[PDB]
């Protein structure tokens, strides 16, 4: 239907021929199907990893790296006939680096996006519509909707497709439209048409877009287009203009990235001028500039060696482990920062209903007045059974099944169950059983009616799927629903104005029907109901209906609970403005008390030992619901967030009592108190805030609309699979999966990807850091070079690639759920840790001339035994009568390099090994604890080998094979690199730990 904004309701009910209230036929649906194909977009796949390649090549570091390589291909061509083959080698080790990372990280990265779309595609999305099939609204899935059928949504709800707007069952309508239209405030929706068929959406306040959220109110509309036809479709991939940032904490690494990046462009720097003398030698050629370039390599080369080009891929991929991880817990992540932020929570708020709860909700008790007489109350309690949203079930009055229609007040509070509900029940024939349609608490109402059937109506002989409503409608067909004043959390009540059907049907006049939380209908009403009779509200009264309210609620079955009044002399018509519904509050005045229901809403099976575990990690626990605080603190005592015996007279607070305390002492009490009733959704985000005010990092989680501000207000919120569209909007992340579990599991991912950051960093600086230690100790004592450009890039490639990135699959630490939070504030590298890096860096890095002077002074059996005074060989073409026989060349030698740059690698994959946890031992976390770094270690320590023994390699790489017995050596001075951090880790683990 083009321009449906254009045309009234009828134009558009006629223009596909649909009846308004009953929908399109079966033979209308297999036509419109095919003239129209299903309601859904062309999905999205991966067939090229091109563009996720790119990426792995954006970050700074890498790019450095990227102009390395490329320098180096400048020199190739003007590299003298000799040692050419070494020239041309370089490049590809610094490829070949970037290569072997790029890899782990867009392969890891296509995994994630896999688990994603098969958690996103697993479960349909469905829609409300009516069609000819069924007198009741019926549940289908959302790609079946066609242009033309009549399609039902209200609060909470999405779009399913863009409609037309027939009618508007609520005061008011109101639309998140801000994936469109791109405006932030709801906006009001009408019934009247737009004549201008060019105007924009922002003018097409009849029509309600796809994908777009149902802020408020409930409306019934005429489906216009849908698929590809919706203007949220036509704009899909011709949009991806959804910038990703960067979470918090990569722009704190990637910081750390040019805060490394300048420190080591400045010691580059700091060697192409300690050896300034140098560019003038027999050895590096001989020209006044020759020499320079050399030196200049040295640099560049400890730039590569030095810079972490594993840290933004490893980050990238951790990140992409988290996302995977989750997915597979059924938990989509929304949102990188997540799970990372998660590791950090002090406190997770939390929603009751539906939340805590499991939201499948059944009367299974009710009560009216029996008899009135002085201080004397009694009522006549009830109980149901069944607790599904099956119409299958007993009213018992003492054991016995008992005829509602019997009980003259069961009759009124059926009548008022029934009409003052927005919400209906549908049959699915698939699955076999009766599911809601709207919210629980009005569903459990809607069985109810259908188990009380007053009017005795014959049901035994319809169709699951008819039995569904049947009571419900007879009660309709008495009463005309004039309007509806739609649920507002102020009043906590809803009502609704009717008038008898025809010139009979109790022609009593007219009659408002008012249910809503106990305490606020209570109040209202100045008589109660007895049968058909009714006497004025005493004390008496008050004080009786309310205990028993008082009990189901705080009893063993902590039951939600439910009043039902009716407005017996409503005002005229006229004389009520429905604008303003702040004025519905006393429309429900002068009301006359007919009974209560009480509700189960089991909690969920994980919640108590989420929680307990929650409490270990050292993580709050708040509820925040607007139900009646004794039910609260009831399951509070349940789900073991308060003591079955605890006192909680500073722990449990009303929205009301809250708002009673001054500011400062709001937010005091939102650091004790574990359990908010009768709250509204500005206290929900209020609480909060307040936790945050405390430079807390709060979690929040939902699944009502009430819920939404607090969502979207604390620093990660959390949906519940099962709740609604608005409450998933606004959220960073959704349990899919509905277990509550699975944010303990994320905190401890987020508490994992951290760890695994640190261990990668201590790793790569402790290491590198050595490497220059190694050099600027060489040139210090004034020993011969220790190592050349391409041995440079080696160790690189070798020490800092695959061994490194393996770091990020690094198992958690044994407590990592058993210390508390990090506090936001605690920085990068401690101070403590700044220690723990040189203290290893200066060994490996005098460990490593060590081993090349021992080539030189005590060399045993080793080819030049020159002992002491090493120190000097630049004097032996000017004095060689002060070394006994000993050719000059033996400075030049390859083997003695060949020894460091083997304790080098050798020391860093020992290294490694002690990056497995940050302060536990390496016989506690065991080395073969993560495998991927053992198959790593030895990839690398294998590929090194290669080097030493294949011919054509050691003579590229400049280097000679060793001696079984000078492996003895390598070893002998690198494995003993554990038992010094083992001595730091001790240090560290029974005076700092933190
Ligand atoms: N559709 C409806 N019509 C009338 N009253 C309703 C209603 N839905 C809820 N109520 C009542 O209004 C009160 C407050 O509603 P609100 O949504 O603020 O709390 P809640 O108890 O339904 C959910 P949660 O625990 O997730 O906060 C409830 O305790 C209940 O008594
Ligand atoms: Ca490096
Ligand atoms: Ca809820
Ligand atoms: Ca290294
Ligand atoms: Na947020």
């Amino acid at each position: 239907m083009e321009a449906a904004h254009s045309k009234s309701t009828e134009e558009c009910l006629a223009y596909f021929g649909v009846s308004e209230t009953t929908g399109l036929t079966p033979d209308q649906v297999k036509r419109h199907l095919e003239k129209y194909g299903h309601n859904e977009l062309p999905a999205e796949e991966g067939k090229s990893l091109w563009e996720l390649v790119i990426e792995q090549f954006e970050d700074l570091l890498v790019r450095i790296l990227l102009l390395a390589a490329c320098i180096s291909f400048v020199l190739a061509w003007f590299e003298e006939g000799e040692e050419t083959i070494t020239a041309f080698v370089e490049p590809f080790v610094i490829l070949l680096i970037l290569i072997a990372n790029a890899i782990v990280g867009v392969w890891q990265e296509r995994n994630a996006e896999n688990a994603i779309e098969a958690l996103k595609e697993y479960e349909p999305e469905m829609g409300k519509v009516y069609r000819a099939d069924r007198k009741s609204v019926q549940r289908i899935k959302a790609r079946d909707i066609v242009p033309g059928d009549i399609v039902e949504v209200a609060v909470g709800d999405k779009v399913p497709a863009d409609i037309r707007i027939l009618s508007i069952k609520s005061t008011t309508l109101r639309v998140d439209q801000s994936i469109l239209t791109g405006e932030s405030v709801s906006v009001i929706k009408h019934t009247e048409p737009v004549p201008d068929p060019r105007a924009v959406n922002q003018d097409k306040k009849n029509m309600l877009f796809s994908g777009t959220n149902i802020a408020a109110g409930k409306a019934l509309g005429i489906v216009a287009t849908t698929g590809v036809s919706t203007e949220i479709g036509k704009i899909r991939d011709q949009m991806a203009a959804t910038e990703q940032d960067k979470t918090p904490l990569q722009q704190k690494l990637d910081e750390f990235g040019e805060q490394l990046s300048k420190v080591i462009s400045l010691i580059c720097v700091a060697v192409w001028l300690i050896n300034i003398g140098h560019f003038n030698d027999p050895v590096h050629g001989g020209s006044w500039i020759r020499g320079a370039i050399y030196y200049f390599k040295i640099a560049v080369a400890l730039a590569v060696a030095a810079i972490p080009e594993g840290l933004p891929a490893v980050i990238t991929t951790c990140l992409a482990l988290g996302t995977r991880r989750m997915a597979k817990k059924n938990a989509i992540v929304r949102s990188l920062p997540s799970v990372e932020t998660l590791g950090c929570t002090s406190v997770i708020c939390s929603d009751k209903t539906g939340t805590l709860t499991t939201n499948q909700m059944s009367v299974c008790k009710m009560f009216i007045i029996d008899k009135v007489d002085g201080d004397f109350c009694s009522l006549n309690e009830f109980s149901i059974t069944g607790s599904t949203y099956a119409p299958e079930g007993e009213v018992l009055k003492n054991d016995k099944p008992i005829r509602s229609g019997q009980f003259d007040g069961l009759v009124e509070l059926a009548t008022i169950c029934a009409l003052c509900n927005d919400s209906s029940l549908d049959f699915n024939e698939t699955k076999g059983v009766y599911e809601k349609v709207g919210e629980a608490t009005e569903t459990a109402l809607t069985t109810l009616v259908e188990k009380m059937n007053v009017f005795n109506t014959e049901v035994r002989n319809l169709s699951k799927v008819e039995r569904a409503n049947a009571c419900n409608s007879v009660i309709r067909q008495l009463m005309k629903k004039e309007f509806t004043l739609e649920f507002s959390r102020d009043r906590k009540s809803m009502s609704v104005y009717c008038s008898p059907a025809k010139s009979s049907r109790a022609a009593v006049g007219n009659k408002m029907f008012v249910k809503g939380a106990p305490e606020g209908v209570i109040d209202r009403c100045n008589y109660v109901r007895v049968g058909t009779t009714r006497v004025p509200m005493t004390g008496p009264v008050k004080e009786k209906i309310l205990s028993v309210i008082k009990e189901w609620g705080t009893g063993r079955d902590t039951l939600r609970c439910l009043a039902l009044a009716t407005r017996d002399t409503p005002p005229k018509r006229e004389e009520m403005v429905l604008d303003d519904s702040s004025r519905f509050m006393e429309y429900e005045t002068d009301l006359t008390f007919v009974g209560v229901v009480g509700m189960l809403d089991p909690p969920r099976k994980e919640v108590m030992g989420s929680i307990q575990l929650c409490r270990d990690a050292g993580i709050r626990v708040i509820m925040i619901t607007g139900d009646n605080k004794g039910t609260a603190i009831a399951i509070c005592r349940r789900i073991g967030i308060f003591g079955e015996n605890e006192e909680v007279a500073d722990r449990a607070y009303t929205g009301r009592e809250f708002d009673d305390l001054p500011l400062a002492e709001q937010r005091e009490a939102c650091r004790r108190a574990c359990c908010f009733a009768r709250v509204e959704p500005s206290h929900k985000s209020k609480i909060v805030e307040y936790l945050q005010s405390y430079d807390e990092i709060t979690a929040m989680t939902g699944d009502g609309v009430n819920d939404a501000p607090a969502l979207k207000k604390a620093e990660i919120g959390i949906a519940m699979g099962s709740g609604t569209a608005v409450a998933k909007t606004a959220s960073e992340m959704v349990l899919a999966d509905d277990n509550f579990s699975t944010i303990v599991a994320a905190v401890e991912e987020g508490r994992a990807i951290y760890n695994n950051m640190k261990q990668f960093i201590r790793y790569l600086i402790s290491s590198n850091v050595g490497e220059v230690v190694c050099i600027f100790l060489t040139a210090a004592l004034g020993l011969p070079e220790a190592l050349i450009p391409v041995q440079l890039l080696w160790v690189n490639l070798v020490t800092d690639g695959l061994p490194a990135t393996a770091l990020g699959f690094n198992p958690p630490d044994l407590d990592i759920m058993d210390r508390p939070p990090r506090s936001p504030k605690e920085p990068l590298i401690s101070g403590w840790l700044f220690f723990r890096y040189m203290a290893i860096g200066g060994y490996v890095g005098a460990a490593t001339v060590g081993a090349a002077a021992w080539w030189f002074m005590y060399a045993e059996d080793g080819p030049g035994v020159t002992y002491h005074q090493l120190t000097h060989f630049m004097q032996c073409t000017e004095d060689h009568p002060h070394f006994e026989g000993l050719d000059c060349e033996i400075f030049e030698a390859p083997e003695p390099m060949t020894m460091a740059l083997s304790v080098l690698v050798t020391i860093e994959m020992c290294n490694a090994l002690n990056s497995l946890s940050e302060n536990q031992s390496l016989m506690r976390m065991p080395p073969w604890v993560n495998i991927w770094l053992l198959g790593s270690i030895c990839l690398s320590m294998s590929l090194h080998f290669l080097i030493l023994y294949v011919d054509p390699l050691p003579m590229i790489f400049k280097l000679k094979a060793l001696d079984l017995t000078q492996w003895l050596m390598v070893l002998k001075i690198s494995l003993p690199v554990i038992g010094l951090d083992e001595i730091l880790k001790f240090i560290a683990r029974n005076y700092l730990e933190g």
